[PDB]
C-alpha cells in the first residue's frame, strides 16, 4: 500500500534539477530532450525509445539515453531493452535508471566522464 | 494549389528507409521521430527539436539530425535554428533539408561518410 512517485513526477523533478545545473554556460536542461497511432509508427516514431535524450558526447559515448522507471518495482519492456541494446551497440550510453536519485546520479556520472575520448565508460563492463 | 504536406514528405522518406539496409537490418530501425503544452515542456520536450533522429555515428559526427521542411518555400523557426546550432556545436550532423529528395540525399551522404573517425565532414 501507499503508492510511490509516478513516472511523470520522477521525470519532472529530474528536469527541474537540470534547470539548476550548467553545461557550457547554459542550463543543463537545454541539452535534455524528451521524446513523448499507426501514423506515428510510419512517421518513424520508435516504440520503447528511452525517455531522455542528452545530446552531449562524453567519455566513450556519442550521447546519453535514459529509460526512466518510477521506482524499483517497475521494469523495462522488451522493446525498451532492445532499443537500449541498439543504442549501446552504436556507441551511446543507454541505461535504465529507477527513481529520481538514480536518474540524477547517471546524468552526473555521464557528464563527469569528461570530453569525448572513445574510452571512458560509465561502468566497468559498459 | 499546394505542394506536399510535411507529414507526406516525412512518410515517403520513412518508407524509403524501410527498403535500405544498415548492418543487417532496415535503416528505418535506426531512425526515430519525436512527436498541456506546459506539461510537456517541464517534462523536457524541446520545441524546435529536429524531426529525424538517426542514432548512428558516421565520419566526424556523433549522430544525425534533420529538420524537415515540405518544400523550398518553407523555413526553419528561430527555435529550430537554435537547436540545430546546439547540435552542431556538440558534434552532431544537424541540418535543415527541404523536400523528399533533399532529405534522402542528406541521409545517403551521411551514411557514406563511413565509420566514426572524428574527421570526415559532410
Ligand atoms: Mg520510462
Ligand atoms: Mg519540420
Amino acid at each position: 500500500r501507499l503508492k510511490g512517485l509516478t513516472e511523470d513526477e520522477v521525470q519532472t523533478v529530474v528536469m527541474n534539477w537540470s534547470k539548476r545545473q550548467k553545461f557550457k554556460g547554459r542550463p543543463l536542461f537545454d541539452y535534455i530532450h524528451h521524446s513523448p497511432a499507426a501514423k506515428f509508427k510510419r512517421m518513424g516514431v520508435k516504440a520503447g525509445y528511452p525517455d531522455l535524450i542528452i545530446d552531449i558526447a562524453r567519455g566513450a559515448y556519442h550521447g546519453l539515453r535514459i529509460e526512466i522507471k518510477k521506482d524499483g518495482n517497475s521494469y523495462a519492456t522488451p522493446a525498451q531493452k532492445e532499443r537500449i541494446e541498439m543504442l549501446a551497440k552504436e556507441g551511446y550510453c543507454a541505461v535504465v535508471a529507477k527513481g529520481i536519485d538514480n536518474v540524477i546520479s547517471v546524468i552526473q556520472q555521464y557528464i563527469k566522464l569528461g570530453d569525448f575520448d572513445g574510452v571512458s565508460q560509465l561502468t566497468a563492463d559498459k
